[PDB]
């Protein structure tokens, strides 16, 4: 065990008083640890606070030299590199409110006005947010106490969450206040809801953990490793056929393949050769695992999500196709015939410029799949190839500018 500089319990629970005390002594402490560079973004965070974490949740979906020439980049950097100055010795339970919109329920719990949460709409927000992960990013001021009669408490929805050992977390002062910066980058399941009551209020109490995934986000370099170090020995546990097979696909046999299992091929105009190279790239996807839960990024055309690159239902620069798109997908399984290819970074690429749908996928560890880019002969980049067949649940999708243009992010699963 870790001597830590200031014992604190995991959770201050209630305890308002012992956790603001802990809360400006870890503020002093590491204040003490920060580059000059890093308390000037700290400065910088203070008044904008509102910009700074909006960048922090998109700036990885751009092109690897936009993202460098950014011009709220070096504060970003910065600032995460001043959260990271404080990686916990522990876990810490977190507090903060949270609209229930944030899991794609878009009931009303209640009224600020209303004290009452009726069980009816408590059972509904259950279903909306079991069994299902939730990813969280950028920036954001948490609370180390379950809030009070005295406190600011903004939705009928309060998050507890787990931060595990050694999640960042930055105390600061803010002129006579103190709070907590994390840079969240997670995914979340909500084990369990309880309604609690806070000065004559029903409030969802949310029971929160932090299931771990490895995402590189535009950090290609570091996924390119990880990938390699998993299968740079993958081609060599295929049989002569299974790899011959798999390369055939990487190799421009894809369209023959996919259109074949798009169109229903292997029920209604069945081809053997075509079966059999389906059968090995498969069995080859199930030699060896993702070994670890895992975020990848595909780059979706229109004609995934049932529109085309004319349909008007695709201009998500007007606010109702963005809210008609959320309302059809939310929630919603989307399955592949094909097998269906991904990147392990999160950055935008020429051959996908305009592609205005970003399917973020959290694939669970086991499941089939491999990092094709590890194989010597082929020249493709950052591909993690996902079995065909596959079917996503999508938990919520959210919107972004990339320019003058619009595209949305789509958080899905890849169900078992
Ligand atoms: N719809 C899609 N979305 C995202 N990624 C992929 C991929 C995976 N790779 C992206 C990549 C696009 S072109 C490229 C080449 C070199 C470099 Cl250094 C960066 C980009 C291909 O090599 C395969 C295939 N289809 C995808």
């Amino acid at each position: 065990t870790y001597k830590a500089p200031i014992e604190r319990p995991e959770d201050f629970l209630k305890d308002k008083e012992k956790a603001k005390e802990w809360e400006r002594k870890e503020a002093e402490r590491i204040e003490q640890k920060l580059e000059r560079s890093e308390k000037e973004a700290l400065e910088s965070y203070k008044k904008d606070s509102v910009e700074i974490s909006k960048y922090s949740q998109t700036r990885n979906y751009f092109y690897d030299y936009q993202i460098e020439a950014n011009s709220r980049e070096k504060e970003y950097k910065e600032l995460r590199n001043a959260i990271s100055k404080n990686k916990i010795d522990k876990p810490m339970y977190v507090y903060y409110f949270e609209s229930p919109e944030k899991f794609a329920f878009n009931k009303v719990i209640r009224t600020e006005n209303q004290n009452e949460i009726s069980l009816e709409k408590f059972n509904e927000f259950k279903e909306t947010i079991q069994n299902k992960l939730f990813k969280q990013d950028g920036f954001k001021d948490i609370s180390l106490y379950e809030p009070g009669k005295g406190d600011e408490k903004p939705t009928p929805l309060l998050m507890h969450l787990k931060l595990p050992r050694n999640t960042g977390m930055l105390p600061y002062t803010n002129t006579n206040n103190v709070s907590t910066l994390i840079e969240q980058g997670y995914s979340i399941k909500i084990d369990k809801i309880v309604r609690i009551v806070i000065d004559g209020k029903h409030y969802i109490k949310a029971e929160a953990s932090v299931v771990s995934s490895l995402d590189f986000k535009d950090d290609v370099s570091k996924g390119d490793s990880w990938g390699k170090a998993n299968y740079n020995d993958w081609s060599n546990k295929l049989t002569p056929n299974e790899l011959a097979d798999v390369n055939d696909y990487m190799r421009g046999g894809y369209t023959a393949i996919n259109n074949y299992l798009i169109s229903n091929g292997p029920v209604n105009n069945p081809n053997p050769e075509l079966d059999s190279k389906i059968t090995n790239i498969e069995n080859a996807l199930k030699r060896e695992p993702i070994p670890t839960n895992l975020t990848v990024y595909r780059r979706s055309g229109p004609q995934e999500f049932g529109l085309t690159l004319t349909s008007p239902e695709y201009d998500f620069n007007k606010l109702e196709n963005i809210d008609a798109f959320k309302s059809k997908w939310e929630g919603q399984a989307l399955s592949y015939p094909n097998f269906i290819s991904t990147s392990i970074g999160s950055v935008n690429m020429s051959a996908f410029a305009k592609r205005k749908i970003v399917l973020r996928i959290t694939i669970p560890k086991g499941s089939p799949g491999a990092y094709l880019s590890a194989i010597p002969g082929y020249a493709g980049e950052y591909e993690v190839l996902l079995n065909h067949g596959s079917k996503f649940k999508i938990n919520k999708i959210d919107s972004y500018k990339d320019g003058t243009i619009t595209k949305l992010i789509v958080d899905a699963t890849l169900i078992p």
